[PDB]
């Protein structure tokens, strides 16, 4: 039997991508740049501030200083942090709380393997800290996803190998990072996005303990 589950935060446990989008949208406006919508935001999604800002600045040929590019990148970060202050337990995805409880009661270790720099904060605010044995610190890991480093750290931090674990993810980079750690991925989303060589549920309601068990035995 699997001895742990390693959780992605965004798109599995909750939606942090909504607040990111509004921070970049807000900045776009307060500058005068046009048309930062949700379709465009798919270019900003798994990418660092610098490139995101570069793409947002190219929508109107806007040239910036440097002591200004630094500032504009900092405004988006200040704004994201304002906006996530209202994350509540009411934002926990369906079936996640119940899965975590069933996991705590069956003595399966629970670890976070998210890119997010606000991971513990977001878990406090949603009232899920009690369930997690460890949180992978993405500043301590040398490389990001699709590298397997954050899933390895996540397992190690709860005293297991990746191969004793299942990873929960919603992105192709995330799936490939679970795969290279040696963990068993179970996707959330479309196999058009994530791949038909792995097991995927439509949404997080379908992440049950019983289902997780059936997948391991297969
Ligand atoms: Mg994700």
């Amino acid at each position: 039997m699997f001895k742990a589950v390693l959780f992605d935060l965004d798109g599995v446990i909750t939606d942090t991508a909504e607040y990111h989008f509004r921070a970049w949208k807000a900045l776009a406006e307060e500058i005068g740049i046009n048309g930062v919508d949700r379709q465009f935001n798919e270019q900003l999604k798994g990418v660092s501030r610098e490139d995101s800002l570069q793409k947002i600045l190219d929508l109107a040929d806007k040239k910036v200083s440097a002591e200004e590019f630094k500032e504009l990148a900092k405004r988006k970060n200040d704004n994201y942090v304002k906006m996530i202050q209202d994350v509540s337990p009411a934002d926990v995805y369906p079936g996640i709380l119940q899965l975590l409880k069933d996991l705590r009661s069956n003595k399966i270790k629970i670890a976070l393997a998210s890119a997010s720099k606000n991971g513990p904060f977001l878990l406090e605010r949603m009232n899920l800290t009690g369930y997690f044995d460890a949180i992978a610190d993405p500043a301590e890991v040398a490389a990001s996803k699709p590298a397997p480093d954050i899933f390895i750290a996540a397992a190690h931090a709860v005293g297991v190998a990746p191969s004793e674990s299942i990873g929960l993810e919603d992105s192709q980079a995330g799936i490939q990072a679970i795969k290279d750690s040696g963990a068993l991925p179970i996707g959330v989303g479309r196999p058009e996005d994530l791949g038909d060589d792995i097991v995927i549920v439509p949404d997080t309601s379908h992440y049950t303990l019983e289902f997780l068990k059936e997948v391991w035995l297969q």
